[PDB]
């Protein structure tokens, strides 16, 4: 898997992208790696924030599906025209796929200024594809058309201009050089999003003591296309209360806790130790078991932007369930084992750790929590 190592790049807070080619001759595009959606969609017309876009008429292998697609999100939306074309990942498997492509012709608040990506690779399941589940997602096509095993893994690494980030998307396998210690698996509850179950949450060793249905109200997902850890209202408020208490030695503005305002310290003086660790316990493959992933402030305080180190609080409130976003995934090696309907976590080769604490994956812990039906 050596050629796939460090095949991801991005700007802090703006997603991780992989280089892809579309069409014949190949058109090079940077594509957001998104485990939270299921469409492959690319800019296909000029936009103020696009360096370049997919030009269908320049591809000898383009086929029009003669069907429109409209995709609204909570914030932002796009519309496009469906077709198929040949797609490759130059620093991926040595294969070429005929994939569905939504050619984006109009959009609002979708593309991001400076993100350096021109489209989105939805790696989740057909159930949440638009216009409906008959539009085969990219990974499904990849597996069907080639002999690539039905599994991929993500090693997202943490970090004027926004800090550059890097990582690896290993398609078709597990690269043992990218993690240390044991890989722990949590079941994929249903194949739509990458839905999982959280059974317990601790802040600095202290149980939040909530009925575990609260942690998965109305779902919990693993989402590389969301920056933050997003928590349901009740869980969010309890989490913030606890983090405040642990770091009470210092006082921060309200807008900070709201994930809006920055907090800055003299370069290199960031008081990491006043911020507590967060442990999320994920359901194990065995019914009464769980394992925990422990995240550090170095993950949930996200760097932004001279001689000041500034951060945003990368935990925020959700009304659509828990989202384990990029700041959670960072420093873990995360295996999306579609074949065995499970997601693996291990401590990443690029995990964060200071003198006293480290990101960890530990189990088992032994003791219903699923919410949506
Ligand atoms: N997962 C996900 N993908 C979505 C999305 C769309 C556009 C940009 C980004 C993004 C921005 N900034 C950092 N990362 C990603 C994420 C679309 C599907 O659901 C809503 C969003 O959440």
């Amino acid at each position: 898997f050596v050629e796939m190592v460090d095949n991801l790049r991005g700007k802090s807070g703006q997603g991780y992208y992989v280089e892809m080619t579309v069409g014949s001759p190949p058109q090079t595009l940077n594509i957001l790696v998104d485990t939270g959606s299921s469409n492959f969609a690319v800019g296909a017309a000029p936009h103020p924030f696009l360096h370049r876009y997919y030009q269908r008429q320049l591809s000898s292998t383009y086929r029009d599906l003669r069907k429109g697609v409209y995709v609204p999100y909570t914030q932002g939306k796009w519309e496009g025209e469906l077709g198929t074309d040949l797609v490759s990942i130059p620093h991926g498997p040595n294969v070429t796929v005929r994939a569905n492509i939504a050619a984006i012709t109009e959009s609002d608040k979708f593309f991001i200024n400076g993100s350096n990506w021109e489209g989105i690779l939805g790696l989740a399941y057909a159930e949440i594809a638009r216009p409906d589940d008959s539009l085969e997602p990219f990974f499904d096509s990849l597996v069907k058309q080639t002999h690539v095993p039905n599994l991929f893994s993500l090693q997202l690494c943490g970090a004027e201009v926004l800090a550059s980030v890097g990582g690896s998307m290993i398609i078709g396998g597990i690269d043992h050089s990218l993690y240390t210690g044991s890989l722990w698996y949590t079941p994929i509850r249903r194949e739509w999003y990458y839905e999982v179950i959280i059974v317990r949450v601790e802040i600095n060793g202290q149980d939040l003591k909530m009925d575990c249905k609260e942690y998965n109200y109305d779902k919990s997902i693993v989402d590389s296309g969301t920056t933050n850890l997003r928590l349901p209202k009740k869980v969010f408020e309890a989490a913030v209360k606890s983090i405040k208490a642990a770091s009470s030695t210092e006082k921060f503005p309200d807008g900070f806790w709201l994930g809006e305002q920055l907090v800055c310290w003299q370069a290199g003086t960031t008081p990491w130790n006043i911020f507590p660790v967060i442990s999320l316990y994920l359901m194990g493959e065995v019914t009464n078991q769980s394992f925990r992933i422990t995240i550090l402030p170095q993950q949930y305080l996200r760097p932004v932007e001279s001689q000041d180190d500034c951060y945003k609080f990368a935990i925020s409130q959700s009304s659509t369930g828990t989202v384990m976003g990029a700041v959670i995934m960072e420093g873990f090696y995360v295996v999306f084992d579609r074949a065995r309907k499970r997601i693996g976590f291990a401590v990443s080769a690029c995990h964060v750790h200071d003198e006293f604490r480290t990101a960890a994956v530990e189990g088992p812990f032994v003791t219903d929590c699923g919410y949506n039906i």
